[PDB]
């Protein structure tokens, strides 16, 4: 279906998406601007997120499987 | 110096780490708890960040060095 | 110039690409497929596998002249730097 | 019952690790150091090479019974669900 690429620019909208190949299930990603997460200093920068299995936020961290994938699809 | 497992502890309890090997100067990285990143609905676990060479902070992506190098030391 | 799915394009194609924004110099990702892995480690029988055991393999030179195996971050996946290596 | 950095002990000691907590079944992390892809690629001459190309290497048997580079995600590294396969 969708490529990484194709999927980064839904997650870049607002957008969830996840890959069908996942071990686990009711996964996805979402993407929280730096505007959105700050509510000569560093400031924040775009972070991709993921909702693991067992119902958790952590930081996502991709897989090369992940990358090259071509199984992306939007959450509906 | 030290492990990776060990400045995960170190990240564990509030501190600040980097790798001396790292091509970026003057980077760390910092974890901030469940509890602090919210300030049956899915919770956030802790979460690693990095402070880039540009001064941004991103959530952080270890590459296989970091995980078993032995160059890690605290921030002072 | 190009984000990192048109790297990823490029990547697919047997080509070499690399970030401006990254600190070290002279880096560069290459990808070797799991036909590729098959047929160079397959002494002329790599054709005849179908389901090889190595999938596919993105690659990192580094600035230390090593060879490792590259993990995406988020930086790198987000940003709008690369290009190809010439 | 173990954390990250014990795993990675008994990694960097030839043994293969896991995680209870993973969603795929029957996977194992496994570490190819460098003198050991030296060796194992060197066709005898190994133990001569002082710098080898390729550096440390972890490889991660999924659940699909392929070999893949294993990338360390967030959740693995702070997880404590650690044990070695038996
Ligand atoms: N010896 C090595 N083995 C494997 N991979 C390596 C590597 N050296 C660099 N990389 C990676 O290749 C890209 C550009 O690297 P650099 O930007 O030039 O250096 P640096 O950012 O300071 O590395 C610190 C952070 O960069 C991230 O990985 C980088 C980054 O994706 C990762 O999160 C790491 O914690
Ligand atoms: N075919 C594959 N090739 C390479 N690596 C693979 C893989 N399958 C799983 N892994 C990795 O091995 C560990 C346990 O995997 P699983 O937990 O059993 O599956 P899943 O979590 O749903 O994968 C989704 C997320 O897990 C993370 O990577 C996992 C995770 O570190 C990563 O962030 C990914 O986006």
């Amino acid at each position: 279906k969708m490529s990484f690429g194709e999927a980064l620019e839904v997650l870049k909208q607002g957008m969830q998406v996840y890959r069908s190949g996942w071990n686990g299930k009711n996964m996805f990603l979402f993407l929280k601007s730096s505007d959105a997460l700050a509510s000569n200093e560093p400031v924040f920068g775009n972070i991709i997120f993921i909702k693991t299995a067992d119902n958790k936020i952590h930081a996502w961290v991709p897989s090369q499987t992940d990358v090259l994938a071509e199984d992306w699809d939007i959450v509906s």
